[PDB]
């Protein structure tokens, strides 16, 4: 007559495998090097080749095509929009989330999605580049740094986060619970039922703590390491939103998708 925390951890893991198109095992298989291998984007020639195959509509406009950096930023946004959709369905697996008022579900997703995006991005990153386009491209870290300002400033802080996050050697069973804990933060601005959310947070963090104790017996400070990573992600998102606002004010061609504009509105 007790909560079965091991079963809850497995439920969360299975919901993560079901709802995210990319998982760390899938990513590692691709990154390791037989059908539809990723096209390597390391310079402008290879960017433009990859676009013609993978996002043909975006480059079908002739001299009306947007600048390379703006096309890349558009693809960044499309990736976020898709991951927002996956996170919204995943959150239904978190005990108590679907019982919250709709407005509180919206608030938790509003503040949590980018922290979750950057945590999970680590799974497709290595020190040399990252998988993109549903695992069909590999874009190099050096190519992204070569873009004109301000677009070269988007990804590098995310690689820096990811290299340290990946050194923790989490697997999908850990990351799924970490993402659920990100979503269940009771201190988000504007929440109505803080008390119930705090209890939901306490429950999922308890599951996470017990799971890490079992799955990582070698790293006795893994749970507090991950609490700190959650705080680091909040700062990474605040900084990312500031850069996006610079782009919005100064780059007239870099249209911001309406779903992401709403996420950013009144965020920080
Ligand atoms: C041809 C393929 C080119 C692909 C270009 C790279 C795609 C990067 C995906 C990660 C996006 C990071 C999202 C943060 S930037 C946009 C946002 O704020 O949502």
């Amino acid at each position: 007559m007790t909560a079965d925390l091991k079963s809850l951890a497995k439920r969360i893991y299975e919901a993560y495998l079901k709802n995210f198109n990319m998982n760390k095992v899938k990513a590692r298989v691709i990154l390791s090097g037989s059908n539809n291998p990723p096209f390597v984007i390391h310079d402008m020639e290879t960017l433009c080749m990859a676009e013609k195959t993978l996002v043909a509509k975006l480059v079908a406009n002739g001299i009306q095509n947007k600048e390379a950096e703006v096309r890349i930023f558009h693809c960044c946004q499309c990736t976020s929009v898709e991951t927002v959709t996956e996170l919204t369905e995943f959150a239904k697996a978190i005990p108590g989330f679907a019982n919250l008022d709709l407005n509180d579900q919206v608030t938790l997703l509003k503040y949590g999605v980018y922290e979750a995006i950057f945590a999970m991005l680590s799974s497709v990153m290595n020190k040399d580049g990252m998988l993109v386009a549903y695992g069909n491209g590999f874009i190099t870290r050096e190519f992204l740094k070569s873009l004109r300002k301000p677009f070269c400033d988007i990804m590098e802080p995310k690689f820096d986060f990811a290299m340290k996050f990946n050194a923790l050697e989490l697997d999908d069973s850990d990351i799924s619970l970490f993402v659920a804990a990100i979503i269940c933060c009771g201190d988000r601005p504007g929440l109505l039922n803080v008390g119930h959310i705090e209890k939901m947070q306490e429950g999922i963090v308890h599951v996470l703590r017990l799971h890490l104790q079992s799955n990582h017996p070698d790293d006795i400070f893994l749970f507090p390491k991950l609490l700190q990573k959650m705080a680091d992600l909040r700062q990474l998102v605040t900084e990312h939103a500031q850069l996006v606002q610079i782009i919005k004010k100064t780059e007239s061609d870099a249209a911001l998708h309406p779903l992401l504009q709403e996420i950013y509105r009144d965020m920080y």
